[PDB]
């Protein structure tokens, strides 16, 4: 054998689900993924929504839903052979669809999520996921163009890179991750993302997910030539952050770093004793908290935007030529 099938709206291979349908965690299962998938394709195609205008325990009841969607997809496909313009194919997903796609990719890839908590505590290996909503905020505030290169340093299972790649026109997106468990899941995330995006008929920008160490010699130059870095450095600690500062000091004017802990103080005043500090070459601002997003600390969740700006330093030196 028994199985359920959803035809792609753009004629990719159908999505196949075994029966009984699996459960992913306390709040996500495959039956709900199916209903939401039908729902989202309905948002991509008005005619399908019109054609679609009820029990997850029952095989028959779910086959009935799948067949009703599949028959409607067949009629849409015939509409497209007639006068009707077929859905535009080269487009990015809406934010809503993207959220659903990443959820689905994660659930099909991260087969045993508890294995992601088998890091050494109190180490730079601590794993935590940045939320979809934070990443969406960064995407909206940090305008990227096709001149930009994007890197997630310590990319985990890769979902920050996938979201940015789906949403922006950067020339390339990278993630680099050192630990074996998340880098292995990242390989599946990559394959599942490419598959599901083709299924929905949606475009992404170029991206690569790599197993590596972002403190390596190779990565010094890569960081220097990156225009937008995302780095969830909340548990990296002061030694690792110091090393990252050494690498950021070679970035180009206007390069930007978005992070969970600031690399320089927000109140940095250049003076005689701090000439060497990375605060001499960057503006730092705290991004606006998203409404009602509390951290474990109780206070709202804090991300920081750093912009490389050596005029700070140039002006310090021009000032020393004056009383
Ligand atoms: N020091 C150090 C290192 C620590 N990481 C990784 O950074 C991650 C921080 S969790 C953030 C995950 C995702 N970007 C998100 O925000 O949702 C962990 O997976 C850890 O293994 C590294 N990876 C590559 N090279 C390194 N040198 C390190």
């Amino acid at each position: 054998k028994l199985e359920l099938r959803l035809k792609s709206p753009v004629g990719a291979e159908p999505a196949v689900y075994p029966w009984p349908l699996p459960v992913y965690d306390k709040h996500h299962d495959a039956a709900h993924e199916i209903i939401e998938t039908i729902r989202w394709v309905c948002e991509e195609i008005p005619d399908l929504k019109l054609a679609m205008e009820y029990d997850t325990k029952s095989f028959e009841s779910m086959q009935r839903l799948c067949d009703k969607y599949n028959r409607a997809i067949d009629s849409i496909h015939q509409l497209w052979k007639g006068t009707t313009q077929p859905m535009k194919l080269n487009t990015r997903p809406s934010t809503g669809l993207l959220r659903h796609i990443l959820q689905q990719v994660y659930n099909h890839s991260v087969t045993d999520p508890e294995k992601l908590n088998n890091y050494e505590p109190f180490s730079p290996e601590v794993y935590g996921e940045t939320s979809f909503d934070l990443v969406a905020q960064m995407i909206d505030e940090i305008k990227m163009t096709d001149d930009d290169l994007f890197v997630d340093l310590g990319s985990g299972v890769g979902q920050v890179v996938l979201q940015v790649a789906a949403a922006t026109n950067c020339k390339h997106h990278y993630g680099v991750e050192k630990a074996d468990i998340p880098a292995k899941y990242a390989e599946t995330m990559d394959r599942e993302f490419r598959k599901w995006m083709k299924w929905y008929g949606k475009k992404h920008a170029e991206y690569t997910l790599e197993r590596g160490d972002f403190l390596s010699e190779e990565w010094r130059e890569r960081i220097a030539n990156t225009s937008v870095i995302f780095v969830n450095n909340f548990a990296f600690g002061p030694e690792v952050d110091h090393q990252l500062k050494e690498r950021f000091a070679n970035m180009k004017e206007g390069g930007r770093i978005v992070s969970s802990k600031p690399f320089a103080p927000l109140n940095f005043r250049i003076n005689s004793r701090n000439l060497s500090d990375i605060g001499t070459i960057m503006r730092v601002v705290e991004l606006s908290p998203l409404k009602g997003s509390v951290s474990w600390t109780g206070k709202p969740v804090s991300y920081y935007l750093h912009t490389i700006d050596r005029t700070i330093l140039e002006n310090y030196f021009s000032s020393l030529k004056n009383p």
